[PDB]
């Protein structure tokens, strides 16, 4: 499930990222 973890892993990073924007609105 490597490929499955590789993609799902990016979700953890974009987590604190996609927050920056959401933090504005």
């Amino acid at each position: 499930g490597v490929v499955d973890i590789l993609k799902g892993a990016a979700k953890d990073i974009a987590g604190h990222l996609a927050s920056k924007v959401m933090n504005k609105l």
